[PDB]
């Protein structure tokens, strides 16, 4: 009977992990249902129809409107669905605080009814039995939240002892992790801290000289290890997110969604001439980082700088080439360089420079900016070719941003939608340069996961995964769940039937 009750807890720590599991999941699942034309694959519909409505009529200025308008709709969108997953996230950080608080009740009220049961005093019989009945109860109840090992080994009452003494340790040990929450009558808790401001705990195990026992990472089952598990165990100060975890897989794969959006997206609208372009404030970037090391989804390669006049006739190109070790001070020494042996039309016109380019890093910001400044009577625009410099950096893009809670329409395109251009040329007719936006929803593009994959798919196809990746997670669960169930309704029959 004491072996079912072994057997109960073990079944109740399992049932309840696929139980806060199954919660959990499935509300992430109202909030990502994979369906086709909902949330935001409604508003990229939307967003895709209205550039085909201002491919269809670019110089009228009411379909620039209309497309800022779903564009700031879709980027809103994705940044409440982040939101969504963000809350949840808290959400569950919040019960693994709440979750270990009640592990330490438990654990102090065991190790105070030690203190009577292995006391010097003799008890009364029927007082004795139901203080070892809470403590049984308390520990079937500590087995719903975690999985903790309780070494026990019981008195003989045959007396033929006293008066002696009792070693309360070496009858009750009750550890997690290994280390003794209740070590006979003496109460050791688990210790909460964090370290930024999002109060991702973390949960520690102290001994009486102030040592610290991180225990994130190891403590499993029950309702704290499923908490675990949802959330994530190790969290970066210097990204503010963790490193691994269920729903921080979940927002990764969204903010892998909105970065190639963004840099597909600014790929193109880059080719688009305009007098100046400015990339967005880019943190971090000194002159000397390697630029495929600042930002993991620019490619070596090489784009090409383009400058037009002002009726929209190619007056140049220059190539610039990025490989693994090319920094920004490396761009700048290339665009700002001369030679440029090319051989245009006509009579050796090609002269100088159009261009007034320029990088600057803010000590006091710790941003770094990229500008081309166009003269008077000429556009510049850019055409990547692999590298996605122009459009993770945002220069001359239609989008800005690096993740799915910072994506959205660029400023000067939001403050004045007339600046919307369809041509690669600059001027205010063509539209070829909207085409290829267009087309960019059926392209298979490429999303840089954070797990080290590189998944090639278009747009929707790519957020299709993530929704049934959520609900494949949270199907997976529920037949582990599904047999918990059995499992537990078998042991709990088996321990009714073993005892009164």
């Amino acid at each position: 009977d004491e072996y079912s009750y072994y057997k109960l807890k073990g079944a109740s720590t399992q049932l309840e992990y696929t139980k806060y599991m199954a919660s959990t999941l499935q509300e992430i699942a109202q909030r990502f249902p994979d369906l086709q034309n909902t949330g935001i694959l409604q508003d990229l519909e939307n967003y895709n129809k209205a550039w085909n409505d201002f491919a269809s009529n670019p110089n009228e200025n009411a379909t620039k409107i209309a497309l800022v308008k779903a564009s700031q709709t879709l980027t809103e969108s994705v940044n409440n669905t982040f939101a969504t997953l963000d809350k949840i996230q808290k959400k569950v950080n919040d019960d693994i605080k709440n979750t270990v608080d009640e592990i330490n009740r438990i654990g102090e009220e065991i190790a105070t009814i030690n203190k009577q049961i292995y006391g010097q005093e003799a008890l009364p019989t029927e007082h004795a039995n139901e203080l070892r009945d809470r403590r049984d109860e308390l520990e079937l109840t500590l087995s719903k939240l975690v999985s903790a090992v309780a070494s026990k080994n019981e008195i003989n009452q045959d007396n033929r002892l006293d008066t002696t003494i009792t070693d309360p340790g070496h009858q009750y040990n009750l550890s997690i992790e290994g280390f003794s929450i209740v070590d006979g009558i003496n109460f050791h808790p688990l210790k909460l801290d964090y370290d930024d401001k999002n109060k991702s705990y973390s949960i520690y195990y102290e001994t009486p000289d102030e040592k610290v026992r991180d225990l994130t990472a190891k403590i499993s089952g029950g309702q704290l290890g499923a908490q675990l598990d949802l959330r994530g165990r190790n969290y970066s100060k210097s990204e503010g997110k963790y490193e691994d975890g269920i729903i921080q897989g979940y927002m990764d794969s969204l903010d892998t969604f909105a970065k190639t959006m963004i840099n597909e997206t600014n790929n193109l609208y880059a080719s688009s001439a305009k007098s100046s372009v400015t990339s967005d404030y880019l943190s971090g970037l000194k002159g000397d980082i390697p630029l495929v090391n600042y930002d993991r989804t620019i490619q070596p390669g090489s784009f090409d700088i383009v400058i037009y006049d002002d009726k929209g006739d190619k007056k140049l190109t220059k190539t610039i080439t990025i490989d693994v070790n090319t920094t920004m001070n490396d761009i700048m020494r290339q665009i700002n360089a001369n030679t440029d042996d090319n051989d245009n039309k006509n009579s050796n016109d090609d002269v100088d420079d159009h261009i007034n380019a320029s990088f600057s890093y803010d000590a006091k910001t710790g941003d770094g900016l990229f500008q081309i400044n166009a003269k008077s009577g000429f556009k510049v625009a850019i055409e990547d070719k692999g590298t996605n410099f122009a459009g993770a950096f945002s220069i001359g893009g239609f989008f800005s941003g690096t993740d799915a809670s910072d994506m959205k329409v660029k400023d000067s395109i939001l403050n004045d939608p007339s600046t919307v251009r369809a041509s690669s040329n600059g001027v205010d007719s063509g539209n070829d340069m909207a085409n290829k936006i267009i087309q960019l929803q059926y392209k298979k593009v490429n999303f840089y996961n954070e797990d080290g994959t590189i998944d090639n798919l278009t747009m929707e196809e790519y957020y299709r995964k993530l929704t049934g990746k959520i609900a494949s997670d949270g199907e997976n669960n529920n037949v582990v769940n599904s047999s918990n169930e059995t499992l537990y309704n078998s042991v709990y029959s088996e321990y009714q039937s073993k005892s009164g």
